């Protein structure tokens, strides 16, 4: 149960960003937060992580998704949220679960963030809670998972 | 450790509305799987439970809970969310935590509810993941308190 963790561009600089915005923590440590917390609840989630600023890297590795390995993702596309069709129409042909993570809240910045064309596109949205939403990103993602596949055992037995 | 839970207009009568959108789900059915996952992870949380068609009353309530007796809010304003300027100032007067959250994706519906007043005011919006988004609200709260509080017996004491 591989989760693919996908990170947009410039999350890696995170500490060189404005801290008033996203406080003083690091992509590395976010995704330590991310395996302390299937760690300890004890989700037989192996995560996955790919953070890059180039548009073609996300839908290729969203397409690489397409097979087996993977039962889930998680993204935050970043600034490439509001203005990619492309990174949308990728997920929209995933055929998989895919929840969009936000750190800042998009309704109070500038204009131009407020619409997501990706988070259209996932299951859903979730926004502003710093690191944080990173977990219960997570915690959705285990949840739909076991409700997707409580149900597919739920209609080959029927 | 009151958290307050304010329903908007017209979720009270859900497994009346569209079920593509809302499934066939209950508002009483959504706070049973609330106090379930509180009684379960063993959260000092109690929940209470305040649903209203009426703007003003979102407004008394959450100008009530400025008093001591809640830590709190989790708020799905409805379809206000996308109009009430005043419930967004409310939201911005209330000193506590207040997240938003909203069973569909409101990225995906008609134009009219892209832009949420009131999810800019709180501090976090989560959007699209059914009746489990309140869940993962709770989770988001008492972390946040968690943190806050852990945070303030770290000044008074310095």
């Amino acid at each position: 149960m591989k989760i693919l963790v996908i990170q947009g561009p410039n999350l890696n600089m995170l500490g060189h960003r404005d801290p008033r915005l996203y406080g003083m923590v690091t992509l590395d440590q976010i995704h330590e937060i991310m395996q302390t917390f299937v760690k300890q609840g004890n989700l037989d989630v192996e995560l996955e992580f790919f953070q890059t600023n180039f548009e073609g890297e996300i839908i290729d590795k969203i397409q690489e998704s397409v097979g087996s390995d993977y039962e889930g993702i998680i993204i935050n596309p970043g600034a490439f949220s509001h203005t990619s069709i492309a990174i949308a129409d990728a997920i929209m042909l995933a055929g998989k679960p895919v929840i969009e993570v936000h750190l800042t809240n998009i309704q109070a910045r500038e204009e131009f963030r407020k619409n997501s064309y990706t988070g259209a596109a996932c299951g859903g949205v979730i926004m502003g809670f710093g690191p944080l939403g990173y977990n219960m990103a997570l915690m959705a993602m285990v949840n739909i998972l076991a409700e997707m596949k409580a149900f597919q055992e739920a209609q080959k037995n029927n």
